[PDB]
This record gives C-alpha cells, structure tokens and sequence, in this order.
C-alpha cells in the first residue's frame, strides 16, 4: 500500500483468501469490512499516527458512530481488490472516513463505504465536539474540497434508523465474543457487530439473495464479558430488514441498522 | 506465492494485519493457523487441485485428524512472515501436511507445524484407508525421501492425548459458531476449534504467558446448529489438558494439550 501522488488519500491491493469467502466463493461483507479497517489503519500509520498529538495529551480517541457499505460485486477467491481511502473533517461534529473498492483487473468500482467518527474521552467515555487545535492538526492530511464516496443528495448513508419494536420477526440469542473478536486493546472489533446483526437474517435469505447495502449505528460497546441478542424484522425482487442488537439481560441497546438484499 | 524450483513444496509471504494481532501487538495462534490453511490451499491449486480425480468419482475427501503447532516468535503487526509447505504420503494411514514459518527479514525459523489427514467418504462420513490409485496420483507432488517439520525421535507432535476427567478446572460453556466461522462448504473452519479450546484458558495465563505449543485431535465435526463446551485442567512453564464436547449429550468433538512459557 501507499499514499497517492498528492498525499491526500491511500491505496492498497488485497488478494482474497480461501477462508475469507462464503458459500458463493466470494468475499463475505465481514471480510470486506476487515479490509476497509486494515487500509484505514495503514493510511493512519503512513501519515504519522489515529490519535493526534493533542488527542494523546487530553486522553481522547476516535470512535465509530455509523458505518455504511454498498457492494455491487463481491470479489471472488483469488481475485485482487484495490481499495482507496481518505478522511475528511466535518466541522465540530467529528470526522468521516470514506472508501472506494475496485476490481484490480478491470478498474471498475465494485463497492463503496463511508463511516462517521466522534471524539470521546478514553476514561469517562464522554462524547465531545472536535476542538480547533485537533481540527487544524488533521486537516493537513485531508482534501480541502469535499470528496464523497456517496455524493447523491438523497443517499441511503444519511438516513435516520428507527428502533425495532418487540416482537421481532427473527432472533438469534446469547451471542458472545471470543478472543478472536477482540482488537489489540481488548475491545470488541467493530466488524463483529456486523456479523452479529447478520446472524438473525434467515439462512434462506442468505442462500437466495446477495447483501447489497448495510447501514449500522453504534450506540454503545459490548464488553468482552457481555451477551448479546440479535433481532430482525422484514420492512419490505428486493428485501429490506430492520435490525437491533441489545444486551441479553436488561435489553440495553448496543446497535441498530438496516440491510437491503437483492435476489440472485 | 509460488512452488519452489523442484516443484515439491510451496512458499508464500504475508504481511501481518492490524485486526490479526492480539494485546501483545503480535499475531494470534488463530491468525497463524489461518495463514497455514491459506498457503495449504494455494499449494493444492498450484499443482492441479485437495480432491484428486479418483477421489471426486468415489465421493472421497481429506479431513484433519490432528494438528500440531510450535511457535518460537509470533510476528508483529506489519512484519512479513514467509511460510513453506509440503505434503507427504503416510502409506495406507493417510497423508501429512507440514509447514515452516520464517521471519522474511532475518531468514530465521520462528515456527513450525504438522497435520495428519485421513480419507473419508463425503456422504456416509466413514473413514477409509488410502488406496494404491490415490497413492500414485499424490506421490508426483510430494518429496520421495522423508522431509519432516518435526524430525526428532519421540517429539511432541506424535504423543497420545488423554481424555479430561470431570470436574474440569476451568470451563467456557454455550459456544456457538456464527457464519464467519464457516468455510465455503458451510462446515465449521478447523481454526474455530483452536479458538474454542483457548476460550477456557484463564485470562491471567494469556496476559502473563505466551502459547508455545498446541496439539489438537479432531474426533467429530461441530455442525453449524451445535453448541459446544470448552474444558481445561492444568496438568503441570504451564501445561493444560483440553476437551471440547457438545453442550447437551457431552459427545466428544476435540481433545488437546497446550504448553505456555512465562513472558
Ligand atoms: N478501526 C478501524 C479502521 C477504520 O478506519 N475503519 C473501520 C472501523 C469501522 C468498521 C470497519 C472499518
Ligand atoms: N483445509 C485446509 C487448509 C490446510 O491445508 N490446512 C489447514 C487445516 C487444519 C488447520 C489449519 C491448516
């Protein structure tokens, strides 16, 4: 991987692995999300980091608030996928990381993704606005004019998601993270939540449809000793679902989302 | 990746990923096991496949009976690891796949692994001996003289493993596979069982020790709708005896041992 000529974005190529593919012999959405995360981390390292100087002094971190992924073609086992990523400041609300996925052979766009990140104190877990000093320190690494993976004025990446009402149509109960689900700081990896959401989709939908769009809101973290319940209700040749992840016991919300599936 | 000059083994280089490392910023044993599995699959594809012509017509497949891994140094995040793999016939018993892990920069051996594979009919799930026809079709891709990742006489990779007796010292119950744990044929990936075994090791041990050796026997598969219990007892450096069994009737799925060195 490497930064582009202007130093304002980063590209990396990946060969899709045997254990990374599902029943169709194409990469799962969780493999795609892990690749986005890896290219995101390599971009941050290449430019000096994603805690800045001022963030480390004030015990502040970036946390994912929302993730939105749209896939047109999942790469097959052995195929090479090229991913381009960049960051942008969104004033004092937070930051945004965007991605474009391309087939290395054809150069065609096979997917795109966007994510919203908010500032948070590591210790108190209290969200806050982006200070001027932090915003100035990361603007040297971002394009100045807007560059959006989802430019459309009526796009599905900015839609408000409602809370699923009991009773859910489908459910998968008692989901727990194992050590492979944790990152290097022992926090549950953001991609695990995508897997947990998809666990309540019936196997018949997965067998006859391909996942086209997934929007996920992150409300609260799952601790490594927590237990989660995954709930899904059909809201709809296309199928839409409303999703909810909550703690198995008290029912505390951890995530909410929507998925759109197209018939194969 | 590519086959070596003589075409009797295969090498591939991997850059360790951010999500592939644990709390020590080095690759987990499950990342290592996934890399062994990937280089194994790439070796099979490069030589024409690991179902052969005779196996496809007879509805036969290779299944893992045992896996043994020894790690001296886990590669750090961003490091390049080079893995060499080869296969060997073991007469009528089955086949063996071996691996050597090296630091790409220094060329030093940082790990080694061996695995025993047995023939099985896909449909009946009945184990079988290897026929002469299969033996001949496999021998053109294997070294003729023995080449062993663990050559030492009376080494850890060939030790008989006993069955853990109740009550277990430690346990993790109600473990279930999710879709990310399944392979392309909807079977639970062999690496998931390694993760499930390690789930009953206390976090205190993981925080103060590094895993040096793991030997795992595969007795029966876990279906995607099955629930597993993971049991561990200290037998001792720290040694542990492990057992995975179905949550309900207690049917054995795996047994194994781990050796851990203090950091
Ligand atoms: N953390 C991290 C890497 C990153 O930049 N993005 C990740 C986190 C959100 C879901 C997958 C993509
Ligand atoms: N299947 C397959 C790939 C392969 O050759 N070996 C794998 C399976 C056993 C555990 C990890 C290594």
């Amino acid at each position: 991987g490497s930064l582009t000529e202007d130093g304002l974005s980063y590209k990396e190529k990946f060969v899709v692995r045997s254990y990374e593919v599902g029943s169709n012999k194409t990469a799962t959405v969780e493999t795609i999300a892990n690749l986005l995360q890896e290219v995101g981390c390599n971009h941050a390292q290449s430019v000096g980091f994603a805690t800045t100087t001022t963030m480390r002094k004030l015990h502040l971190i970036w946390v994912t608030a929302r993730m939105h992924i749209e896939i047109y073609k999942y790469p097959a086992w052995g195929d090479v996928v090229e991913i381009e990523t960049w960051c942008q400041s969104e004033g004092r609300i937070g930051t945004r990381r965007d991605w474009i996925l391309k087939d290395s052979v054809t150069g065609e766009v096979t997917g795109r993704a966007t994510s919203k990140w908010v500032m948070m104190n590591q210790d108190t877990r209290r969200l806050q606005k982006v200070s001027d000093d932090v915003r100035d320190e990361y603007l040297v690494f971002c394009p100045q004019e807007p560059r959006l993976a989802f430019p459309e004025e009526n796009n599905r990446s900015l839609k408000k998601i409602p809370k699923l009402e009991d009773p859910a149509q489908y459910s998968m109960i008692g989901l727990k993270p194992r050590r492979a689900d944790l990152d290097m700081n022992q926090h549950v990896n953001n991609v695990t939540y995508i897997g947990w959401v998809l666990e309540s989709i019936p196997q018949e939908i997965v067998d006859t449809h391909e996942l086209q769009v997934i929007t996920l809101d992150y409300r609260r973290e799952c601790q490594q000793d927590d237990v989660v319940d995954s709930l899904t209700t059909t809201t709809s040749n296309d199928s839409q679902f409303l999703h909810l992840l909550r703690l198995s016991g008290d029912g505390q919300e951890i995530n909410r989302g929507t998925t759109l599936w197209r018939k194969k």
